[PDB]
């Protein structure tokens, strides 16, 4: 059977905090007044919620309302508890209130509003300096939540709001976040396909905070190499093959052998044998302005099969790639 794994950092956080901190099923929700909020426009809808721009009529300030779709009550209580635990943390979205929507008959989470700059505009115009700057801001959010015993598990550009005019970044959508408990087996059906860590793709359930660092590396690779997404799988199986065409199959076998994981035999028809590639192979005249030896070294330390070998968020903050960023 699989060899167990533990995070190399923040293993004891949920042990030394009181049970009320992580026992989200026991949490009693403090309900606000739904009449304080007036929905202005629908911003979007996903499989878990409908999101609206709204106005808080007690102070005329813009807010964002996330009306939850009915799903297992445990998922709703977990997101609320995580948001309350992390409130006030660097670059963590602020949960302002929780109200009962009269129409949906479900909880509606009210958040601070972020004037989110167009994503296409950010992807197309962020400079080398801006990418370093915002990556450092995301690392502040991730080290904070990991230090608080929480893994986000859905790190991707759509979950990072940036108000570029005010150089303000917030990490949002904590609906897939979980408390990290050493030895716990987690559901591998988390994160969006292109951001899924190899641990999810090989069905290794005893993962930890380091899953977020893989997803962060996928974001950085796409951004600096101008290749959206960087690992472009047609499905979850082809997703691992796309990773193996860059990182190589020999290091993939070293990883699964270390943890006594067997690949699904369906990989025999599609995986093949691939050498590890040098990161310089992805550099060309249209992305060279965003690449540096420091960017490649940093990327190499995030995009590693072995989840225990990746840089932690706090180690990543010390990396030479961020020396140019004004602190
Ligand atoms: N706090 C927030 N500020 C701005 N937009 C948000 C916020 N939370 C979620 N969204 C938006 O909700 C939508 C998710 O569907 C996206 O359009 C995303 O930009
Ligand atoms: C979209 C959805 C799906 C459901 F199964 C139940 C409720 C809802 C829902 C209904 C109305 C609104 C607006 N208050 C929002 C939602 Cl999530
Ligand atoms: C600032 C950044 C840096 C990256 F390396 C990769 C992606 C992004 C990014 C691009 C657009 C958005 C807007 N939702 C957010 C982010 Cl984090
Ligand atoms: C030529 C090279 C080789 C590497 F191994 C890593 C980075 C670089 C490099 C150095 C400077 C720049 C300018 N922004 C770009 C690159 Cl790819």
């Amino acid at each position: 059977g699989p060899v167990p794994s533990r995070a190399r950092v923040y293993t004891d956080v949920n042990t030394h905090r009181p049970s009320e901190y992580w026992d989200y099923e026991s949490h009693v929700v403090e309900w606000g007044n739904q009449d304080d909020y007036q929905l202005v426009r629908k911003l979007g809808r996903g499989k878990y919620s409908e999101v609206f721009e709204a106005i808080n009529i007690t102070n005329n300030e813009k807010v964002v309302v996330k009306i939850l779709k009915p799903v297992a009550a445990a998922k709703i209580k977990r997101e609320i508890k995580i948001l309350e635990n992390l409130r006030g943390g660097p670059n963590i979205i602020t949960l302002a209130d929780i109200v009962k929507d009269p129409v949906s008959r479900t909880p509606a989470l009210v958040f601070e509003h972020v004037n989110n700059t167009d994503f296409k505009q950010l992807y197309q115009t962020l400079t080398d300096y801006d990418i370093r700057f915002y990556m450092y801001e995301i690392l502040k959010a991730l080290d904070y939540c990991h230090s608080m015993g929480i893994m986000h598990r859905d790190v991707k550009p759509h979950n990072v709001m940036i108000d570029h005019e005010h150089r303000k970044l917030r990490l949002i959508d904590w609906g897939l976040a979980e408390f990290y408990h050493p030895g716990q087996e987690y559901n591998v059906r988390v994160a969006s396909r292109y951001f899924k860590g190899p641990e999810l793709l090989v069905d290794y359930q005893m993962y930890d905070y380091s899953l977020d660092m893989w997803s962060l590396g996928c974001m950085l690779a796409s951004m600096i190499f101008r290749k959206e997404p960087f690992f472009h799988g047609h499905d979850n199986y082809d997703q691992l093959v796309r990773i193996a065409k860059v990182l190589g199959t020999e290091d993939l076998y070293d990883y699964i052998d270390k943890y006594n994981i067997e690949l699904d035999p369906r990989f025999n028809d599609i995986l093949g044998r691939h050498s590890r590639k040098r990161w310089e192979r992805f550099v060309h005249s249209e992305n060279q302005h965003l690449v540096s030896p420091e960017a490649l070294d940093f990327l190499d330390k995030l995009l590693r099969y072995d989840h225990q070998s990746r840089l932690t968020a706090r180690e990543a903050m010390e990396h030479p790639y961020f020396y140019t960023v004004v602190k």
